[PDB]
């Protein structure tokens, strides 16, 4: 497998397929896209409880195992516990519910979606009369202890985090009695926001940086500035694509793989799912990698703006 | 394909089996060892016209292709033109001779063995009455042009160099009319001689550093100081071997792979040839890599001392 090794010994495919879909897409769409992705050669699938696509994704995977296309052990499935279940006593219950939806006995990786707790309840986005999210206070170190228990319970093989800044990672890494270090930190990363600093930090701690937004994000309404520039329309990517006889998307994907990053990607088009697998066919020169490094402009497509004000908002700029 | 991509688009397996043997071993020994390597999963084999083992190595490979074990396209074979054939008009004749000994239509890689020419002739080590090598002077840029022609003739898929220092690589890289940059520079590299500087330079130029002496070299008589320390006896390697439940050799091999180096290795023992393939099974922590970086002590096992007076002796410069 085009895999890299996690700090707990487990292997993870460097190219994963994201199962989050635009609000304008029917949930069931996730099932068909997953089947196409599997046939295209994808083994790593990224999901979350908040995506409401887990049951459909699980159906596609179980279907592909049933007909002998792949085995459960060959699939790397990731889930994430949402802000409303960060309370230590609610973490495992959330994972068990996901497993129930998937018809799985275990997930390969389980992440804390955001380092920001929200009022517990069925509603994923509890708000008051002003439409403001209802924040809740939770000890993330305790949340982590609960994640470790899930690993020891065999409900998940590995555990990690998502959307954590290095300061928050250090808190966990320096935790008294720490048992398992996060194996990864899934964050937004692309030429407009190359996370060089956070990447170097993660590498120094044996933490894998898993990137989303590698192609500019699906630009979800209510989460991304619709007036922000479209990443793949960047002239530099267009020019480099022609130089290497590839596509702007392939240039953006290869850029990250060559930096030691595990990449996620999503496309609603079958032709593009297959195309993205071609990222393993070519190499970007060291000089062109520097050119791409020059596109950095601190453009964060998903700032989780509705979370601003929360004591743990992870995206404050560096000094 | 546990492989990396060369600057000419071709793929090379990151772990290769070397076929040079101590003078105390019969040449035919290479046939047996190559077959064992192939059965253990090795697809990359390193040889040279000066090793006097090409015909035996070729026979093992052809034998394994014949009985259905492996395909030629799945094998990556490297040869090297010796000092006595650096004259531009003799480079191709040497490659053609190697192909004849191998009964191959092409080699995957062809290297200039040393940036030092010796008096042309059948004798690989021409000497005078004082037992000193008879040096010759050649236009290495002209030698390179001849290598480029060999690539354009399809006799070799890629071309590179071996034992070249920074200035000598520049000599080729800045050559007016240069058509193909060297895809690699095969040099000695291990914790006692980590080549930090030369490695950084090669990466900046898209040149892969291929390392020999990864396990301390076979300590050839007449080439290696028999009183020099044995690399695999290094305490740090022993302690790390115990920590990871591996072996000193596996630690030394993995150290190089994680630095982006293509590693060669040779063993006369079947058990060790099989063992070395296990290098893909574990990961050294970032902190432990730094510990290994600390062992550098400028210990060059193969200084090519009999060539020390040659105008182009490569080991005088800092790197
Ligand atoms: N942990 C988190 O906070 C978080 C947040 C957001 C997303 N994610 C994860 O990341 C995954 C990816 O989502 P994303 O929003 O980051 O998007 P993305 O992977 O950056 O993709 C952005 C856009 O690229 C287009 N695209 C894909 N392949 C292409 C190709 N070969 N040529 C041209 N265009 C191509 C897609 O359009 P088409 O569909 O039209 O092809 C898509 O809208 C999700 O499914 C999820 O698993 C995680
Ligand atoms: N281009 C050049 O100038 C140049 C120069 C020298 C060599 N090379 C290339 O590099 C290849 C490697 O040769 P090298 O001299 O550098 O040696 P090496 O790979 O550094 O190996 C040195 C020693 O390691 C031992 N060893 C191997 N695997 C082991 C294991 N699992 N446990 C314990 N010991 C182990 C071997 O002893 P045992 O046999 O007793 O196991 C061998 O004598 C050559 O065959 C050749 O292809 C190139
Ligand atoms: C932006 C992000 C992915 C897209 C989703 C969002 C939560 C609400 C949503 C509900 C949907 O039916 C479609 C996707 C999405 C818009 C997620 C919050 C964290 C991040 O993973
Ligand atoms: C040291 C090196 C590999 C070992 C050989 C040496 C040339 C003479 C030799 C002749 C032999 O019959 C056995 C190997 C070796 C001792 C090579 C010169 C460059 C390097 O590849």
């Amino acid at each position: 497998c085009h895999c890299v090794i996690l700090n707990d010994g487990n292997f993870i495919p460097v190219l994963g397929f994201g199962t989050a879909l635009p609000l304008e897409c029917p949930a069931s769409k996730a099932k068909e896209l997953t089947k196409i992705a599997i046939d295209a050669g994808f083994h790593h699938f990224d999901s979350a409880s908040v995506y409401n696509t887990e049951d459909h994704v699980g159906e596609a995977i179980r279907s592909k195992i049933a007909d002998g296309t792949v085995r459960r052990e060959d699939i790397f499935y990731t889930s994430k516990v949402w802000c409303t279940s960060l309370h230590p006593e609610l973490v495992r219950a959330s994972l068990e519910r996901s497993l129930q939806k998937l018809q799985f006995d275990y997930v390969d990786l389980y992440l804390i979606h955001y380092p920001m707790a929200l009022k517990p309840g069925e509603e994923n986005f509890p708000v008051d009369e002003h439409g403001k999210l209802i924040f809740d206070r939770v000890d993330l170190c305790a949340t982590w202890e609960a994640m470790e228990k899930c690993k020891d319970a065999g409900l998940t093989k590995s555990i990690g985090v998502s959307n954590f800044n290095y300061r928050q990672l250090e808190m966990i890494l320096n935790k008294p009695g720490l048992k398992y270090k996060p194996v990864c930190n899934q964050v937004e990363c692309h030429p407009y926001l190359n996370q060089m600093k956070l990447l170097d930090f993660c590498k120094s701690k044996d933490i894998v940086l898993v990137a989303y937004g590698v192609l500019g994000t699906q630009r979800y309404g209510g989460w991304v500035d619709q007036n922000s520039p479209v990443l793949l329309d960047e002239p530099v990517l267009g020019s480099m694509a022609k130089k290497y006889n590839r596509t702007p998307a392939l240039i953006a994907l290869r850029y990250q793989l060559q930096r030691g990053i595990v990449v996620l990607n999503t496309s609603l088009k079958e032709e593009r799912i297959k195309e993205n697998m071609q990222v393993f066919e070519f190499q970007l020169s060291s000089e062109d990698m520097k050119v791409l490094d020059g596109l950095n402009r601190n453009m964060r497509y998903i700032p989780a703006a509705i979370f601003k004000g929360h004591p743990n908002w992870p995206f404050l700029d560096e000094y």
